[PDB]
């Protein structure tokens, strides 16, 4: 269902938001500043995903998550408790999460288009395009 | 301790951040728009408290929270699971949490100044003043 | 026909454009300024719908309406002769016309896609999303 | 009467506003782009005259027209059913209507100064100068 | 005399300037923020009226008031000594003072044109229109 | 005739335009830079009356001057063949010419209002006001 | 395949990019400035098509063209060896090339949607809409 | 008491606010324009002190002055009834009043810090520093 | 001599400045607005050549012209007494004068480099380049 | 010949423009992002060189290349057929191409000054300096 | 005395200012560009420190250093006579000097508060926080 | 030698940079504020020559001065030990040093042109012109 897929993204966005803050704070090594800058941009864009996806559930007449307790249980992304990272561990860590979200937004688009919900479908397709490009930049950067 | 007071603000900030999104999404009534805008300014300003205090913990040579699991357990702020709000009851809920944060930052200033950490105290004093101004506006609006 | 749906939207837009000027001028009560501001943004956005929809008719090789007499006869939105309004009256009036526009744009999108006209469908899908969002906000404000 | 003249300008502006969209959409020939841009600048200026005179009627304590049906009966300016124009027709059509608006605004200034309504006369004199300038520019372009 | 009207407007501006600060500080109730923000706009506009009229007296060759003691003695606007207001009280008080200013500026325009001082008359006609627009909005807001 | 008054201003503007350049280039003494900056502002503003005044003559259906030979003959402003100036000499010179233009714009406004030419008169009343303010400031500076 | 259509657009874009520079340099006649300004915006837009289209090939895991030699052998758009043009046959030339790109992007969208590549299709639908708008405007100018 | 120091600053600010207007209007001599611009920025900055200090009293739970009658009787800054000044007397008058304000803000910082009111003390320390910078600059200019 | 050439450039600039105003006011035909706006930019750029050249003569330790009487007798550009122009004739008039200024500036550069005056030569070389670009564009539009 | 050197730079710029696109797309390794940004700006300055030199050829009365077939025949920059690069590789490749362009522009400057074509020499001297700065920075980066 | 400590900071600031220019010019290695940009911001911010401290000395009624000869003597920042550095080397040098400025600013704050000079202490505390944040970032980059 | 003249300019720029801060801090008298600001603009411009000139040495393959100890021994501009200046003394201190820099940049241009180093000569000629203009202004101000 379109709504249930939206709430999965919502719960995963809020966990990824914090996970990316940890990368932002605890990155080590010579390119500390560029990764410090980039991670901050990532969690700001997923703060926007967090809000948009939730408000879209509201426009569709349902209830998004409103507690971190429920978002933690619902989330399929794993929290990161370690507190020191080099730049390429973070690129690898973010790349895997991008591929999970890409699968998630690809399903939302296919499912919304089958229900004739082209608005939810259009939103997913733009995020699909944004992720495919970021993914290709990371696989090139880790090459 | 300065660090353990900062980490409390950190945990409560992240819970307050989500609670205010719920007010943002689920406010009803004639004053839907100003409340929808005010709440958004608030969670953007507490996203900044969340990051500032965490990095200040980092500059003092200790570790902040890096997982939502730890932040929920540490947060004294109560999550709000109900999902429909009148405007006045958002002003009251927000006023009460502001008074909790005000008490926390005032102790942070007193504790940091004890220890000669005037930087942490200066930061806390700014938020004390910002909270005192906002708390006084809410009291006038609810009067 | 895609063109007939576009031209219906054009005629209803031009009638809605004037009606909202009336709400803009004749709102009474303590919410005068917020309503006076919001109505003006509404008619400026429908001035743009009026113009976009007309030239899309021309890019498809047909003629849009060019006279007020033809648009008044074709419009299903009805004019408002009352010259004094309460603020919740205006929100209710605007909510109803939006749902009419939402249905008009959904049919334009569905019909345009069925003919392989993905450009017209894409334009309509943008307006469906904007109308779905505003309707949720208007329903929340009257709740 | 000042209000009668203002409400006459109101109706004729609404008719001219749509007529200039027709010129805007259906100009043909080599000077298409400059004419396409000039016509759009003209209907945006008359959207502003439309709102200004209507609001001026209200601050003088009376009611302007609020329906397109009422403005078409009051409008002295002919609607235009033709659907294709060369660039010199449009400059001729616009010049003819500008001279009509000039007489109308000159009468408003004279009547308003009779009644000691100097703010209404001042607004009218500003539009008289704007019309006298554009009229002189159109005569040079047609010379 | 033109300068006596300017100096009277000058004195009444200075008292109204402080009075509006009192409304700005002590408004209570749910419409706190819009009134808090409108009142500040108002007292900055009368700060500029205070300076404009004073400097115009100087261009006409006499002296404006230069002490608060004389401004209180000369003013006809009355000071507000209570320290708590709801939003509708403030609106009714500003409307009453605006109508007083509108007569002062209308008389200034009338007298200045009778003497051939068209510059002073034009300045007053500008303030007359601003008051007439603001008055209409307040009457609508209290309706 | 308003035209003959306008063209007189035209001729005097262009002569004063060059005279002010001489003050700009050849000011001596410690106030070099404020006077150097002020004279440039002055001649840029009179380049503007030069063009505005000619275009109005054209909108009234007559011809302005089109050669320096004709303007130099028509001009009453005297040219300055001295090539070195003290800062107060410049202030004195500008003040004398400003009172000449003020007389000219007052007579232009008086005459245009006699014939019902409110546009030309409104243009002149603004220049009367700008000169009265500038004249006052110059008198204070030389006082 | 989507990729081989994307790469075809890439090759034709680079030839069209240089062809429009030739028009940009060698247009003659009284309309020199607008077409000179117009062509520069066209080749700046196809530089952007050139880069967008190639990067999408990479996000799809393939290689775009990387040499001018390969793109020349692949482009179907004809090079222009003539070295002097009037304004109308530049418009006819751009109109003909726009209709070729339009078919290409329409094919690209149809193939992308067939395979479930909604991102590539969304990009193509944008270019289809922009070409349809420009084609309509070119036909009006050549009418 | 901190509020008693705040309310004294408020009363003296409003009196000083007007006195500087008198300096602004009636400065004579060669340095007219720099002093005119300087006094305007001084009185606009004390208008801001006036409002800040008053709002601080309200956040501390007390009432500031709300009438010019009370502020005149509380003020210690003497009003200036003279209407003509050279530039150097204005600098002397402003220098004397600045050291009076400096002593007031210094006492305010001392009392607020002794009572643990770090917020009002921080505000006072900022004005103390700004007054010291302005005091030093004025002493150099009068040297 | 460099000063000789600079003062000749000075005199011809001031006459051309007014001539281009005549073209600006008195162009007729369907290209009125492009020619109206283009001619204005020309005279604003020569107003600056006028000032640059005069100030450079001053830096070289001699005196520029300071009266229109002196510049009129020195100028070689001829004044234009006709008061009605077609677009093509304005272009040809401007092209002929541009080739004169180009000559003049090429002689200034060559002469300045002889005596080692690289600054004057560098300014001249920039004007040579700007005129060569403009001359080629004018020849293309006249082809 | 100045023109033959300009046309050579033109032909090499067009090949270098594409080569740098290949570097832009296919850079791999840790330093993916900065190189992706750097290569894109590089090709944007050479798009500007491409247009400037061609327009300078036209100002000299000769014809630039207008065909990709002729430019690749004339170009001496080797095309790059590889599709995978680390950042150091790209730096060494660009450095070699910069040193070639540097000899082209120094020879261009030397020839133009020989013939008295100081405009072409100054354009070349600016490009020589820009290349010398970038060459120094690349040698520093490869050190 | 706070003044000696301000003057020590002044002398070290000017020596640090030049040393950072040296790092700015002579960094080598694949990380030239980020370091070149970062060093330029450091020396511009220490130019601001150089000026603030000197002006703070003067407001305290003392004299700062005014010659490089005296500042070289007093400075404890060591000059660097090497002309080639890798990036890690520069970060080490900058981190060591930042801990020196941090110590230096901490004593300034403590001693200024001892004398009730809260203005000097507040300025120093701002610098302590800026240095603590930058030091944390440099330690992470060298980690 | 070009490099030898460049590093001489570098050393004198760094000494002049500090001397002008001394003028900036220790100016006294009524004309305090313009002089405080002009000196600030001057030392910021010589900070730019300091960096430009050092970087030009580097791209010519040499090392500039890198320590204040070396720059002090190379500088010919004398340091200033006095600590108080009137504005007329500063104006001629600056004029004398400007005449020195003018000679230095002039000889740099001549030497660089002798070596075919036209980039260094163009930069020097730009500084020669900027100095020639300022020297003309200071002489007029001291006249
Ligand atoms: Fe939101
Ligand atoms: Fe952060
Ligand atoms: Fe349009
Ligand atoms: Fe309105
Ligand atoms: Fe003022
Ligand atoms: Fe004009
Ligand atoms: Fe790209
Ligand atoms: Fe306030
Ligand atoms: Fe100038
Ligand atoms: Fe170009
Ligand atoms: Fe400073
Ligand atoms: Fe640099």
């Amino acid at each position: 269902k379109v709504v249930e897929l939206l709430k999965q993204i919502q719960a995963d966005a809020s966990v990824f938001y914090v996970k990316v803050h940890n990368f932002h704070w605890n990155v080590k090594g010579m390119d500390f500043h560029p990764t410090h800058k980039a991670t901050q941009e990532i969690y700001e864009q997923f703060a926007d995903v967090f809000d948009d996806v939730a408000e879209r559930v509201l426009q569709l007449g349902e209830m998004p998550y409103v507690t971190l307790a429920d978002m933690l249980k619902a989330a399929k992304i794993k929290e990161e408790s370690k507190t020191s990272f080099c730049s390429k561990e973070i690129a690898q860590a973010v790349l895997a999460d991008y591929e999970y979200f890409l699968k998630l937004f690809t399903e939302l688009s296919a499912q919304a288009d089958s229900q004739g919900d082209k608005v939810s479908a259009a939103y997913a397709d733009d995020k699909v395009g944004e992720l495919q490009k970021a993914i290709w930049m990371l696989k090139s950067q880790l090459a």
